[PDB]
């Protein structure tokens, strides 16, 4: 009584994860009708993006109430391009519920989702739906249990001529059928009870392995009771030791609230995770919706909460005068909150996504969960399309951001863009969408490559400045060689104090200077070594000014006579693909100027590694999909510049002169 879970749903996009989570909020009461992906009318995906793409874009949460207990469950994402909103969802929870397609068994999804969970140190309980589109559960089990490993079947399918019509709870010998969403005992069929009795000594025997108490009355031949194998299963659920298994779908109606109840039965509490003790919760995620403000989702993790009560924050005090339970984009009042419940915070523009709020003691990091989030790694240049467009980019960027952590927003220091990074071509369109839920249109272009120079001959020669205004001049006198190297390197080689010391730092830093722009097509120059090795100097008109001119003058004097050349970004990339896909991708890399290191094999699949010019891979993940039938996977790291093909150079190098 009185029992309350965190649960985060998620599997792999398409697995049923919203469907199922209408179908406990219509059964349980919270809403008059079930509503539909397909629709539009789910509680779940209420943003443009979620509706426009059919797919749980952000995180929804739905509180569920059932005979008194309640079960907060956390409707993720299925999609990698929303990593944000999973690991965030799963931070949250202190159990996650796997959402597995009979048809498709486990997916990359759902292994993504297993992992995270994993690592967070989650319960993990699989949920099997879609068997009524015609898959084979038994066959699902043992892939299950070589893929997961110490899986626990609690429910078997119930058919009647062929049709998936219920449940057969294996650990009580009772079949339940549904019609229109209705359950009513069923008897087991005659043909399936040799295998159901199977299946009930296996759970049965799985339980009693994990408890020392209940093997020790097993090796002896001890009567095993109900209600010490009931604390035996939750305990082993807890620790991860089991993996419960369940059937349930909310399309067919069938099974929905025995989920529930099993989810009550197996996950662990609050309590059972953290103790009781002062409060402790997290900012898990953040909206900012049009028209509603900002809105933090908190779960309290430990404690307990009324209306008008504090919690400390890096921040300082945060009050919560009214205490509210999101369901979906609603936010419903409550009169206080235990561990357990996920709370959402209106007008809070001053909440971040990750933070830390407490009573007593401040938590250190061990006491806190945390699921890293990997960088974004798809870049586009933004532009605002128009007048309109620029004045208010800076505003809805700031909101995007506060809603999603998950982008990253950044000036391009060398090619002057302003670059928004991503976790894959979907994730990007939602962020383009969502400026323009804000008011503002914004365009996504390839970003410009961070071409850059350097010299392949030896060159010296000298810089000098000298003039004079009003009753003060100026004068710098450098000579300077220059010399084809590896790295960067500068070197004083000032003899007879030609020039003073303190110059030194001024005329290094004019060289520094003119490298920003080479003379071959204005990029940056690298792969030099400068030697100063003769000047002068007066000790009236000289200064540092005079003399950052004079070292300037000079790189780009000598810069010219070092025959310079046009360099460009090479990466390596590494691509995974099916081996009947593999000749597309290779004849594909072959004309992205792709150099091949060499393959390895994983199963059908097989790892390409290779090296490709930056500038012939920077939408390459647009084309893998097609190049792959949607099976590829690849990854991008920069390697090393290399002198950009003749050919190729010169037209960047006229394309460069012809306008700047
Ligand atoms: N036949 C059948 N269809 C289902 C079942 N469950 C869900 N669907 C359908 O599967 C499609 C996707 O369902 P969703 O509930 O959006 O799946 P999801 O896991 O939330 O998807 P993502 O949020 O994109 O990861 C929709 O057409 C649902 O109607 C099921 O058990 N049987
Ligand atoms: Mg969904």
């Amino acid at each position: 009584g009185a029992m309350i879970r965190t649960v985060a749903l998620v599997g792999h996009a398409g697995s049923g994860k919203t469907t199922l989570t209408e179908a406990l909020l219509y059964k349980t009461g919270a809403k008059e009708r079930r509503g539909r992906v397909e629709e539009g009318t789910t509680t779940t995906d209420y943003t443009p993006e979620a509706k426009l793409h059919r797919t749980t874009v952000r995180t929804g949460v739905a509180p569920l109430l059932f005979r008194g207990h309640r079960v907060f469950l956390l409707d993720a994402p299925g999609y990698g391009d929303f990593v944000g909103e999973i690991r965030g969802a799963l931070e949250a929870a202190d159990a996650a519920l796997v959402a597995v397609s009979a048809e498709a068994g486990v997916q990359v999804g759902t292994e993504r989702a297993w992992t995270v969970a994993e690592r967070l140190g989650l319960p993990r309980m699989v949920v099997v739906t879609k068997l009524d589109k015609g898959g084979d559960y038994y066959a699902l089990l043992e892939d299950l249990r070589s893929t997961l490993g110490p899986i626990l079947p609690i429910d078997l399918p119930l058919y009647e001529g062929g049709k998936w019509v219920g449940l057969i709870d294996v650990f009580h010998g009772k079949a339940y059928r549904y019609e229109n969403g209705e359950e009513r005992e069923a008897e087991v069929p005659p043909e399936e009870r040799e295998r159901v009795q199977r299946f009930r000594q296996e759970v049965l025997e799985a339980i009693v392995e994990t408890d020392e108490g209940l093997l020790e009355k097993y090796l002896e031949g001890e009567e095993v009771t109900g209600e010490a194998l009931e604390k035996a299963f939750h305990e082993a659920v807890r620790r991860g030791l089991l993996y419960p298994v369940a059937l349930a779908s909310g399309e067919r109606e069938i099974g929905v609230l025995p989920l529930l109840e099993l989810i009550l039965e197996a996950l662990p509490s609050p309590t059972e995770r953290f103790g009781d003790g002062p409060p402790l919760a997290k900012v898990f995620k953040v909206q900012v919706d049009p028209f509603m403000g900002q809105v933090a989702y908190l779960r309290l993790y430990r404690g307990r909460l009324k209306p008008g009560d504090s919690l400390q924050s890096e921040a300082g005090q945060v009050r919560l005068p009214h205490l509210y339970v999101p369901m979906g984009k609603d936010l419903l009042e409550v009169e206080e909150a235990e561990a357990g419940f996920v709370l959402g915070v209106p007008k809070a523009e001053g909440l971040h996504r990750g933070m830390v709020l407490w009573q007593g003691e401040k938590p250190e990091s061990e006491e806190v969960p945390f699921a890293r989030l990997p960088d974004p790694n798809v870049p586009v240049a933004l532009h605002p399309k128009g007048r309109t467009d620029e004045a208010r980019l800076g505003e809805a960027l700031r909101k995007l951001l506060e809603e999603d952590p998950s982008l990253k927003l950044e000036r391009q220091e060398e090619t002057g863009e302003l670059l928004l990074w991503g976790h894959g071509e979907l994730h990007l369109a939602t962020a383009k969408e969502r400026l323009q839920d804000y008011g503002v249109e914004v365009e996504f272009s390839v970003p410009k490559v961070p071409y850059r120079e350097t010299i392949k001959k030896v060159a010296e020669g000298q810089g000098k400045y000298k003039k004079q205004t009003g009753g003060h001049g100026q004068y710098g006198d450098v000579w300077l060689r220059l010399e084809p190297a590896s790295e960067y390197g500068f070197e004083w080689r000032i003899t007879g104090g030609v020039i003073p010391s303190k110059y030194q730092e001024a005329i290094e830093e004019g060289i520094k200077e003119a490298a920003k722009k080479g003379v071959l097509a204005g990029f940056p120059v690298m792969g030099f070594k400068a030697i100063v090795y003769n000047g002068s100097y007066h000790e009236v008109d000289s200064s540092d000014l005079a003399f950052q001119i004079a070292a300037s003058l000079a790189f780009k004097k000598v810069m010219a006579e070092a025959h310079p050349v046009l360099l460009e970004p090479i990466y390596r990339l590494k691509v995974l693909a099916p081996q009947e896909r593999v000749g597309d991708v290779l004849s594909d890399l072959q004309a992205r100027r792709g150099r091949i290191l060499g393959m390895e094999q994983e199963g059908a699949l097989s790892v390409v590694h290779a090296e490709v010019p930056l500038a012939e891979v920077l939408e390459y993940y647009k084309a893998l999909p097609g190049l792959t039938g949607g099976a590829g996977a690849y990854t991008l790291e920069f390697s090393h510049y290399a002198e950009v093909p003749p050919h190729l150079a010169q037209r960047i190098v006229q394309e460069r002169a012809q306008e700047g």
